[PDB]
RNA sequence: GGGCGGCCUUCGGGCUAGACGGUGGGAGAGGCUUCGGCUGGUCCACCCGUGACGCUC
Protein backbone atom coordinates (compact mmCIF):
# COMPACT_ATOMS: atom_id res chain seq x y z
CA UNK A 1 0.00 0.00 0.00
CA UNK A 2 2.75 2.33 0.91
CA UNK A 3 0.31 5.07 1.37
CA UNK A 4 1.24 9.51 1.63
CA UNK A 5 2.57 9.24 5.17
CA UNK A 6 5.44 6.70 3.30
CA UNK A 7 5.51 8.00 -0.98
CA UNK A 8 5.14 11.56 -0.10
CA UNK A 9 8.51 11.06 2.96
CA UNK A 10 10.52 9.50 -0.02
CA UNK A 11 9.90 12.61 -2.27
CA UNK A 12 10.24 14.49 0.38
CA UNK A 13 13.38 13.22 0.74
CA UNK A 14 14.67 13.00 -2.52
CA UNK A 15 13.17 15.99 -4.54
CA UNK A 16 15.55 18.42 -5.85
CA UNK A 17 13.11 21.22 -5.02
CA UNK A 18 10.00 21.64 -3.20
CA UNK A 19 7.36 20.21 -5.65
CA UNK A 20 9.76 17.77 -7.29
CA UNK A 21 7.81 14.78 -8.03
CA UNK A 22 9.13 13.07 -11.11
CA UNK A 23 12.65 14.32 -11.19
CA UNK A 24 14.71 10.32 -12.12
CA UNK A 25 15.82 10.57 -8.81
CA UNK A 26 12.63 10.91 -7.29
CA UNK A 27 11.54 8.08 -9.70
CA UNK A 28 14.26 5.72 -8.69
CA UNK A 29 14.06 5.94 -4.98
CA UNK A 30 9.89 5.26 -5.03
CA UNK A 31 10.97 2.97 -7.84
CA UNK A 32 13.11 1.63 -5.33
CA UNK A 33 10.85 1.61 -2.29
CA UNK A 34 8.46 -0.77 -4.08
CA UNK A 35 10.53 -2.98 -5.10
CA UNK A 36 11.60 -4.11 -1.35
CA UNK A 37 8.07 -3.74 -0.36
CA UNK A 38 7.40 -6.60 -2.68
CA UNK A 39 10.51 -8.12 -2.56
CA UNK A 40 9.37 -8.97 0.80
CA UNK A 41 6.24 -9.58 -0.19
CA UNK A 42 7.18 -12.56 -2.11
CA UNK A 43 8.75 -14.10 0.61
CA UNK A 44 5.72 -15.16 2.49
CA UNK A 45 3.95 -15.65 -0.83
CA UNK A 46 6.76 -18.31 -2.90
CA UNK A 47 4.39 -19.31 -4.58
CA UNK A 48 2.62 -16.16 -6.13
CA UNK A 49 4.89 -15.93 -9.49
CA UNK A 50 2.61 -13.72 -11.34
CA UNK A 51 3.76 -11.02 -8.76
CA UNK A 52 7.25 -11.89 -10.30
CA UNK A 53 6.57 -10.49 -13.43
CA UNK A 54 6.21 -6.85 -12.19
CA UNK A 55 9.59 -7.50 -9.71
CA UNK A 56 11.28 -7.71 -12.75
CA UNK A 57 10.05 -5.24 -14.81
CA UNK A 58 10.07 -2.34 -11.91
CA UNK A 59 13.66 -3.62 -11.78
CA UNK A 60 14.46 -3.16 -15.41
CA UNK A 61 13.13 0.38 -15.16
CA UNK A 62 15.36 1.09 -11.86
CA UNK A 63 18.28 0.07 -14.04
CA UNK A 64 17.30 1.84 -17.00
CA UNK A 65 17.18 5.61 -15.32
CA UNK A 66 19.89 4.96 -13.59
CA UNK A 67 22.06 4.52 -16.97
CA UNK A 68 20.06 7.81 -18.22
CA UNK A 69 21.07 9.31 -15.61
CA UNK A 70 24.77 8.32 -15.38
CA UNK A 71 25.39 9.51 -19.07
CA UNK A 72 23.62 12.99 -18.78
CA UNK A 73 24.34 13.65 -14.91
CA UNK A 74 27.01 11.77 -13.61
CA UNK A 75 27.70 13.64 -10.06
CA UNK A 76 24.05 12.94 -9.47
CA UNK A 77 24.45 9.45 -10.43
CA UNK A 78 26.77 8.60 -7.64
CA UNK A 79 24.69 10.82 -5.44
CA UNK A 80 21.74 8.67 -6.19
CA UNK A 81 22.78 5.21 -6.16
CA UNK A 82 23.63 5.90 -2.50
CA UNK A 83 20.89 6.20 0.48
CA UNK A 84 20.04 3.21 -1.37
CA UNK A 85 22.78 1.29 -2.89
CA UNK A 86 23.27 0.02 -6.18
C1' G B 1 25.86 -5.34 -27.26
C1' G B 2 23.11 -4.62 -31.62
C1' G B 3 19.34 -2.07 -35.05
C1' C B 4 15.93 1.87 -35.57
C1' G B 5 14.20 6.70 -33.14
C1' G B 6 10.44 13.50 -30.90
C1' C B 7 10.48 19.21 -32.10
C1' C B 8 13.71 23.85 -32.46
C1' U B 9 19.14 25.35 -32.94
C1' U B 10 23.76 30.01 -35.42
C1' C B 11 25.45 23.12 -32.62
C1' G B 12 26.89 26.37 -27.68
C1' G B 13 22.03 25.00 -26.29
C1' G B 14 16.45 25.16 -26.02
C1' C B 15 11.72 22.40 -25.70
C1' U B 16 7.74 19.26 -24.55
C1' A B 17 3.66 16.51 -28.05
C1' G B 18 6.58 10.40 -26.59
C1' A B 19 8.10 7.65 -22.15
C1' C B 20 8.15 7.71 -17.09
C1' G B 21 6.75 9.78 -12.40
C1' G B 22 2.57 12.60 -9.06
C1' U B 23 -2.76 12.91 -8.30
C1' G B 24 -7.47 11.26 -9.09
C1' G B 25 -10.67 7.69 -11.40
C1' G B 26 -12.26 2.97 -14.03
C1' A B 27 -12.83 -2.30 -15.95
C1' G B 28 -11.54 -6.81 -14.08
C1' A B 29 -13.46 -14.31 -14.20
C1' G B 30 -4.43 -11.85 -12.60
C1' G B 31 -1.96 -14.30 -8.85
C1' C B 32 -0.88 -16.06 -3.65
C1' U B 33 -3.23 -16.77 0.80
C1' U B 34 -3.80 -18.47 8.38
C1' C B 35 -9.75 -16.63 4.35
C1' G B 36 -7.80 -12.16 7.35
C1' G B 37 -5.14 -10.18 3.49
C1' C B 38 -0.73 -9.38 0.53
C1' U B 39 0.11 -8.20 -3.91
C1' G B 40 1.29 -7.91 -10.41
C1' G B 41 -0.52 -5.80 -14.44
C1' U B 42 -4.14 -2.97 -17.26
C1' C B 43 -7.17 1.37 -19.30
C1' C B 44 -8.63 7.16 -18.30
C1' A B 45 -7.99 12.30 -16.86
C1' C B 46 -4.89 16.55 -15.59
C1' C B 47 -3.25 20.51 -18.67
C1' C B 48 1.29 18.87 -11.88
C1' G B 49 6.92 16.89 -12.32
C1' U B 50 11.37 14.94 -15.12
C1' G B 51 12.91 16.22 -20.13
C1' A B 52 13.49 11.55 -25.45
C1' C B 53 15.08 9.06 -20.13
C1' G B 54 12.23 5.56 -26.18
C1' C B 55 10.65 1.17 -29.56
C1' U B 56 13.06 -3.39 -31.11
C1' C B 57 16.17 -8.82 -31.50
K1 LIG C 1 -0.96 -10.85 -16.04
MG1 LIG D 1 6.09 -4.35 -23.11
MG1 LIG E 1 20.50 19.12 -24.48
MG1 LIG F 1 3.27 1.65 -15.83
MG1 LIG G 1 -9.05 2.94 -7.55
MG1 LIG H 1 -10.25 -11.26 -4.85
MG1 LIG I 1 -3.94 -3.92 -6.08
MG1 LIG J 1 2.69 17.33 -17.43
MG1 LIG K 1 18.92 19.01 -19.90
MG1 LIG L 1 17.39 10.93 -29.64
NA1 LIG M 1 10.60 25.12 -30.05
NA1 LIG N 1 11.99 2.83 -33.41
Amino acid sequence: PITKEEKQKVMQEFARFPGDTGSTEVQVALLTLRINRLSEHLKVHKKDHHSHRGLLMMVGQRRRLLRYLQREDPERYRMLIEKLGI
